[PDB]
RNA sequence: AGAAAUUU
RNA sequence: AAUUU
């Protein structure tokens, strides 16, 4: 029946200017040699995204889908939910969201500047009062760094972002915020993914899977999920908002920010042109993620019904998901994945890649992430989450004129610590070039190098300064990631990281502490690390 | 230059 | 600020 999109014809325009790298890139020319192959996906190829995801919708829906549905919603009555004073909508507003076309930013409405309050009061009037006239959308192209990948086509296409206007963005938070923290918990309890810290994801994870007898995992992923989407679905996700208890007030608004916003619209370009119209999820919205995650989990709850999956335990995140089951051999295994799959397909939600069943929870990877293991400091067995690093090497080396990429070496030195790829390499090159600089004491993103050790304990245990031996698939894919974007080798990165750390420890201070431990690994004269009183 | 979550 | 979807 429904396309997912049509179009004018108008260019998808850029909203700003796009820069390009620089002949020499001083911050990451020792960290990796082939600047080439690093790229930002730009506003011209968003006609190839265009492309890719404009296709026609056939869902067809059955008994287990309408089964999950209705149990769904007698969780959605567990929950009541209130209104947000458009203050308070005001006020979860963004630092930086871009300005509305009517003369106002978000300084203004953060500030609750008068205009900017009258404006968003009579915005939500017309929610009120009309129920039914589509509201324009802004489309634009995400610009994202990444690695060519001549295999996988070259060059991604960017991704398309679709957005109403700021007051309408305040309006949706007045209407659905609360709904966002209450609901997706109450619907898929442990399932929801969100709700859980690395660590805590890493930990249910090996539950699952040491419960089972006898555990069979897999991972899946829609294609272009945000196009996927069907008018019906994004009216079932008001349905499932609207089981809740609401005051009538929300009912309207919701109803009409569903008939008149989600459920699809006119789209313009930046430069203000029509540029098509479409009738599948704008990813720009509030319910963008909970929408996604709660659609998502209907659609693979009723799969796994349809295909027979045992005892399954889920994880949702959006469009990814883990299902670890009971397996039933591996000849029933491939042939229920199978039909999960059909089923999915069925419903509209087709598979990215089709998934495999996995016995080994290594070879399951989800949101461009996997759990894997090492040894500890003693020789037990310590799990940890990691991914390939191709990409936060490529974003390391993304500089140009308005951007340095030193607080995406930081952001991925906490987040993946424990990592070989960032204790061996960024960790080495992070210090190494701030000692350089001079600028050890200075804060980035709010955070002191100098604290990181603190903070890595905090957040991953001390076992993330002394874990060794790395798995077969870990070292293999770290060796491949550094080749495949001229980095040195793991062997030059030990040498400097022994450079690096005798030149730490000579500072003394915190300096010291930061040489001592988050390099320990690159010393035969291996110190005994005591916990951290900061 | 969109939204949310986690981390800080 | 970082990352993810
Ligand atoms: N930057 C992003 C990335 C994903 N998403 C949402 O999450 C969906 C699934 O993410 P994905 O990483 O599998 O990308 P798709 O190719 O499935 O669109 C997207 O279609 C978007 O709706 C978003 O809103 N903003
Ligand atoms: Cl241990
Ligand atoms: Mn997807
Ligand atoms: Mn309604
Ligand atoms: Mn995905």
């Amino acid at each position: 029946s429904s396309m997912s999109y049509s179009w004018t014809g108008a260019l998808i325009t850029p909203c700003g200017p796009e820069e390009e790298k620089l002949p020499i890139n001083p911050l990451s020319n020792s960290l990796l040699r082939y600047h080439n192959k690093v790229y930002c996906t730009t506003s011209k190829s968003a006609s190839q995204r265009a492309k890719k995801v404009t296709f026609d919708r056939t869902q067809v829906l059955d008994a287990h889908y309408d089964s999950v549905l209705k149990d769904i919603k007698l969780a959605a009555s567990k929950v009541s939910a209130r209104l947000l004073t458009l203050q308070q909508a005001c006020q979860l507003t963004p630092p930086h969201s871009a300005r509305s076309k009517y003369g106002f930013g978000a300084k203004e409405v953060r500030s609750l500047s008068g205009r900017a309050v009258n404006h968003i009061k009579s915005v939500w009037k017309d929610l009120l009062e009309d129920p039914q006239t589509p509201i324009p959308t802004t489309i634009m192209a995400k610009n994202e760094v990444f690695c060519v990948d001549p295999a996988k086509g070259g060059k991604k296409p960017a991704r398309l972002i679709v957005y109403p206007d700021l007051g309408v963005r305040v309006c949706e938070k007045m209407a659905l915020y609360d709904i966002t923290q209450k609901l997706p918990q109450a619907v898929m309890g442990a399932s929801y993914g969100f709700q859980y810290s690395p660590a805590q994801r890493v930990e249910y994870l090996l539950k699952a899977w040491a419960e089972k007898k006898d555990p069979m995992g897999f991972s899946y992923d829609t294609r272009h999920f945000d196009s996927t989407v069907t008018e019906r679905d994004i009216r079932t996700e008001e349905s499932i908002y609207q089981a809740c208890s609401l005051p009538e007030e929300a009912r309207t608004a919701i109803h009409s920010l569903t008939e008149r916003l989600y459920v699809g619209g006119p789209m313009f370009n930046s430069k203000g042109q029509t540029c098509g119209y479409r009738r599948c999820r704008a990813s720009g919205v509030l319910t963008t993620s909970m929408g996604n995650t709660i659609t998502c989990y209907v659609k693979a709850l009723a799969a796994c019904k349809a295909a027979g999956i045992v005892a399954p335990t889920m994880l949702v995140c959006g469009d990814d998901l883990i299902v670890i089951s009971e397996s039933q051999g591996t000849e029933e295994d491939e042939r229920n994945l199978r039909a999960f799959t059909e089923a999915m397909t069925r419903y509209s939600a087709p598979p990215g890649d089709p998934p495999r069943p996995e016995y080994d929870l290594e070879l399951i990877t989800s949101c461009s992430s996997n759990v894997s293991v090492a040894l500890g400091p003693r020789g037990r067995r310590r799990y940890y989450l990691t991914r390939d690093p191709t990409t936060p090497l490529a974003r390391a080396a993304w500089e140009t004129v308005r951007h340095s990429p030193i607080n995406s070496w930081l952001g991925n030195i906490i987040q993946y610590a424990p990592t070989i790829w960032v204790r061996m390499v960024l960790m080495t090159h992070f210090f190494s070039i701030l000692m350089v600089q001079d600028t050890l004491d200075q804060n980035l993103g709010g955070v002191n190098p100098l604290d990181l050790p603190a903070i890595i304990e905090r957040l991953h245990g001390l076992d993330a300064f002394s874990m060794h031996t790395y798995s077969h698939h870990e070292l293999t894919r770290v060796a491949s990631a550094l080749r495949k974007l001229g980095a040195p080798p793991l062997r030059v990165w030990k040498s400097r990281a022994r450079a690096v750390r005798a030149s730490l420890i000579s500072r003394g201070g915190k300096a010291a502490v930061c040489g001592r431990y988050l390099f320990n690994w690159a010393v035969k004269t291996k110190l005994k690390l005591t916990p951290l009183p900061e």
